[PDB]
């Protein structure tokens, strides 16, 4: 079992108090999204715009802003239902561009979810309100997912005021209004939706939920990745009518090997598809259970490894007192459940309504796969145990350093501790993943509660925006400033962003000179023939 | 899920180095036993006697000594046995008094375990040798158990030089030589025996072993409390010839509740029967798995609940790929398996051989109970999670304080640290457990002269207000209270909340064991009220 690595460098508040924050009267940060050279930040009643080329002086000021508050009658209705007015606000929870000019923005609107269209360049409300049912949650403490694929919006949230109908929904475009089965613990059980990606012929979802492979034990939570077809048209007139015909979910296996594997089963966040040395990869942050000893880790799963688990066996529970087992291959119907029509094995079907009742009623009671998704190298890329907090947010620089052939990973924490890790992704690389720097990003004087929410890499401007429930802080990716001319300090920090120069000092690799001009040893860090400055 | 408490006070080295250490080429400590005011320390080749009435001046000086080095041919045969010369020594692994005059002593003898009888008064070889097979281990690095109950000795160890046949065994009596079924993975699978206790009509064993219920999952480790009957003599000629007809084992449940129970199932050490709040309980140290996040806890189980667990239903695996579930109460054969003959539900059967064969062949294929022994007061009595090390040894003072109504637990560690914890036992007591002091015990100057500082065992010298922390090469006498650390500062006194210390009108607070009336010592062990007390 690994041990907590020692941070090669630390950055306390006093070393980070010299950094600008955003407040804008609570911010109530909900999400953020970067397009080209502009970062939108969605909180309570407002959506701010920040020019990433505008380098701040006193404080990052919003270039523009979007105002949309709940009409007073909405607030009075939210009060009549019996919820406190602090929740009776229009917390912007959905902000997804449909094309290169308009954006779909959904807010909770005092527990009456609504949706509108705005223009990106001018933040102009051009149009009117689409209802927000099954697209924006009623509560701001919930998570939610919203994605656009070929014109159709795939959402994931709750659809009722009582917060009981957790659902994956799809609408808009030129298809049909599909959804999961209401109150069907076999399909999804008290989940917390996190992320979603569009790959191949499918759209994958990433969430966590109460596990049914542990129903004889406790209410343990597993990490699931679900999958649906883009061209899903629905079930036949008697089976799966107005429901999904390819909803397949599998388990993600973030574990430490040995004689008794240790599993990080709770998922806190994940990235999009990142090209990590030739192959597409998704990198997730997994902590342990609630009532457990807080430990966290960072696993990475490939997209071929995730497509294979769905090409595998299904999982069933024959008797109520038997262990969940794999369904034999000669007992699964035809065509191959989960395959999309007009593709591969189901190419003899042009619509999902022509699907037989043999296959559609099978996937209705066997939606869980048998295999679990293994990570690469079969061991996490980083872990953190001996501390009192859990890691949350995540972002990755796939190309770091002068030759941009190194991967860096930035993770959040429940206590505003953003960790920067040089990660090992290939056999021929390091010996272990090196925690380069540990930063205290929370700004008690500037902010206000110190749980990192999300991280946004600004690679071109060499920055990382760290989110909290009341502030966003711009932290430089590097800190070669503090090592200065102490050539040791810089080489012994092993930072790929920092490079030493003949001019007698060590600075960022994004300065202007050739890659060969910078000198460093991020691999080993050979301190030979040097002095303690 | 709670969190680690903060030490009210910490005793560092440069304070603890003002304490005497015992040293007796190393020592290779193995065990220690307290008889009245005498302590027997058993290590390699030798057995030391120290008088708990002799206040040390510079070093713990042993009074009497017993020597027992191995045979000349047992050094060089053990040389032929591949074993290193350091391993080829007579490590005393068993030292148990049979009566109040002589003692059974078993040693490894360079992987040729043998037993003898000595006299406590003289430590003289006043007997003749006995073979230590199934009684004393071949290897010193392993654990073992030995106990005398009703004339006979009940051992539990390994029996072969290759360390494969683990066995619970009985001898030194009028019957034959009973033992567990060798290689029966459903009876015993790779265990580490830790303790045994005679209670009622049974001898209960306490150990840990690879779980049979995690056959599908990983090689987990479950903590087992087993039990055998004392009047057992074996089965009939047909089934279980020269074997136990009452071997019943249950699982120990050290659990933090909630929507996802957190379990400590690796047993490290345990105590004997201690009367807590009126009922006999047993207190034990559990830790998480090896390949897990290091955490540890202190749980307490009442004997009544253990018996209620053993009077319950058995556990079976109906299908290879199914969950272990209970056996119906109509399918349990008569007489009640596990019950001792001449008692309760076997009052008619006068001997375990009069038993049938369906009952035996049932108890032969169902040695594992279904229920798990619940811990007292749901959540564990103590927890330690954020540290890099695991707890080990355990000792308990059940009558701390000037009124002797407080339970103070001392727990070892893998890094020479000892934790003193006033435990919350009954509801109408504390709010939660209070770890008063954290004592660094390992003495780098004396305890070594290689750096391994694993606490092995502890012994409570309540009659002399001490605690002999044991290591692999030293024993450190450690008082139960440094009431001198506070003295003048009433704030520091009531702030440590130690029941061993109390405040006096003389302006200095002291050990409550000084000879004055109980109503004279002022303290507040229920809250820690530093109100209206100046910061001295
Ligand atoms: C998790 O992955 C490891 C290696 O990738 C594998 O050995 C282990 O069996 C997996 N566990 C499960 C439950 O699939
Ligand atoms: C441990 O004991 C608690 C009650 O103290 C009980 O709820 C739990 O189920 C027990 N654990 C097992 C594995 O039976």
């Amino acid at each position: 079992f690994p041990e907590d690595d020692e941070p090669l460098n630390t950055v306390d508040y006093h070393y980070s108090r010299q950094y600008p924050v955003f407040r804008g009267h609570r911010l109530d940060f909900q999400l953020m999204l970067k397009i080209r050279d502009t970062l939108y930040i969605a909180g309570r009643d407002q959506v701010y715009t920040v020019n990433l080329n505008d380098i701040p002086q006193t404080e990052v000021i919003p270039s523009k802003k979007l105002t949309w508050r709940s009409r007073q009658q909405d607030r009075e209705n939210c009060a009549m239902k019996g919820k406190h007015k602090d929740e009776c606000h229009n917390f912007i929870k959905v902000f997804v561009p449909r094309n290169d000019e308009m954006v779909f923005v959904c807010g909770t609107n005092a527990f009456n979810p609504m949706c509108r269209y705005y223009r990106l360049s001018t933040l102009e409300y051009d149009g009117e309100e689409i209802s927000g049912l099954a697209r924006c949650p009623f509560d701001a403490r919930q998570t939610n997912v919203a994605l656009f694929a070929d014109g159709k919006l795939y959402s994931a949230t709750v659809a009722d005021f009582l917060a009981s109908d957790a659902v994956i929904y799809r609408s808009m475009g030129d298809g049909s209004a599909l959804r999961t089965i209401k109150y069907d613990s076999k399909w999804i059980k008290e989940p917390h939706f996190l992320h979603a990606i569009e790959y191949g012929n499918y759209v994958y979802f990433f969430f966590r939920e109460i596990a049914v492979e542990h129903n004889n034990l406790g209410k343990a939570v597993y990490s699931r990745v679900a999958r649906i077809c883009k061209n899903d048209m629905g079930g036949s007139q008697r089976v799966l009518e107005k429901h999904w015909t390819s909803f397949l979910k599998a388990r993600l296996n973030c574990s430490v090997p040995g004689d008794s594997f240790f599993y990080f089963d709770v998922l806190q966040s994940i990235t999009d598809i990142i090209q990590i040395n030739g192959i597409p990869t998704v990198i997730g942050v997994f902590t342990t259970q609630l009532n457990s000893i807080p430990g966290s880790a960072v696993c990475a799963f490939g997209m071929d490894d995730i497509e294979k688990v769905f090409k595998g066996r299904f999982k069933e529970q024959k008797t109520p007192d038997s262990v969940w087992t794999a369904v034999p291959e000669d007992k699964v119907p035809k065509p191959r459940p989960g395959c999309c029509a007009k593709h591969g094995l189901a190419e003899a079907y042009k619509t999902s309504i022509d699907f037989p009742d043999d296959t559609l009623s099978f996937i209705k009671s066997h939606p869980l796969m048998d295999s679990a998704v293994p990570p690469i190298a079969d061991e996490p890329w980083f872990t953190k145990t001996r501390v009192r907090y859990r890691l949350t947010a995540i972002e990755v620089d796939r190309s770091a350093g002068p030759y941009q052939n190194y991967t860096v990973i930035f993770v959040g924490s429940e206590a505003g501790v953003v960790l920067k890790v040089l990660a090992k992704t290939s056999p021929f690389s390091l010996n272990d993943s090196v925690l380069l720097e540990e930063i205290e990003a929370y700004n008690p004087a500037k902010c206000s509660d110190r749980k990192v929410v999300s991280l946004q890499l600004d690679r071109d401007h060499h920055a990382l925006y760290v989110a909290f429930s009341s502030c966003v802080v711009r932290i430089p990716l590097s800190r070669c400033e503090r090592y200065g001319s102490c050539k040791k300090s810089c080489i012994a920090s092993r930072d790929p962003y920092c490079g030493w120069l003949s001019q007698g000092v060590c600075e960022r690799v994004t300065l202007g000179m050739l890659a060969g001009g910078y000198e460093q040893d991020t691999e080993y860090g050979n301190t030979a023939h040097l002095g303690d400055c």
